[PDB]
């Protein structure tokens, strides 16, 4: 299916540094089309919605002030199996364990600045975008 | 320090080149302050380009910048509106200095790649046409 669709969130670290270019030109080089795009500050209460499963682990509240620290780039990403093929691309969570070329070894600071974020399964690319993007948005 | 309009016009968006662009500006010392992905209607694209209703090509013009979506985004910083002019290139990309947008990326003058604000009295025009007050609250 030519037409997969994942949630694609480049963090405010890689946003501050920007190469939001840098990254997206990963993605559009590995056959990955920007199929909707924009530039976001998300408020403490979206960023505590959008993350509700951590909700759980003493790791939240820094999460959160982290994701909304500043502006983030929000993308769908569209093509041949988009959700793998933007985790490949992305790299191991933690930046010291990410294989070379990737995202996270090129941009990454740590575990917990790691560039970009990454829908994790068809299933949850489907709930990410739709917290994300109106249908016409997707163009 | 300034604000300028950029917008990656339907050409570049559909050859997949929309990050080679934007490096072009984060790596020459313009920052994305804000952007989206956008798809123009008809009437939209006559509204931006309204100045050249009374041209000829106003016609093709409309119906090239409405064929497929376009990034339109702000980008700041020192002297934003000639910086953006001097990466994008000469309108005709056959005379595009080397390293610029146009040179790189546009096949012709019709279907060159960019658009950038040609002043700072168009730049507040045109970013306000894009960006109005919208976060509801």
């Amino acid at each position: 299916s030519a037409m997969e669709k994942t949630l694609s969130i480049i963090k405010p670290d890689a946003v501050k540094k920007g190469v939001i270019g840098k990254i997206l030109d990963r993605f559009e080089s590995n056959g990955l089309r920007i199929a909707a795009m924009k530039k976001v500050q998300l408020s403490k209460e979206q960023a505590e919605n959008f993350y509700a499963v951590h909700k759980e682990r003493p790791f939240f509240k820094d999460l959160v002030e982290f994701m909304i620290s500043g502006p983030v780039v929000v993308s769908i990403l569209e093509g041949e199996g988009a959700v793998l093929k933007n985790r490949d691309l992305m790299g191991a969570t933690n930046p010291k364990e990410a294989k070379a070329g990737t995202i996270r070894a090129d941009f990454a600071e740590s575990i917990d600045a790691n560039a970009v974020h990454g829908s994790d399964s068809l299933e949850n690319a489907k709930i990410e975008i739709e917290f994300f993007f109106k249908p016409n948005e997707i163009c």
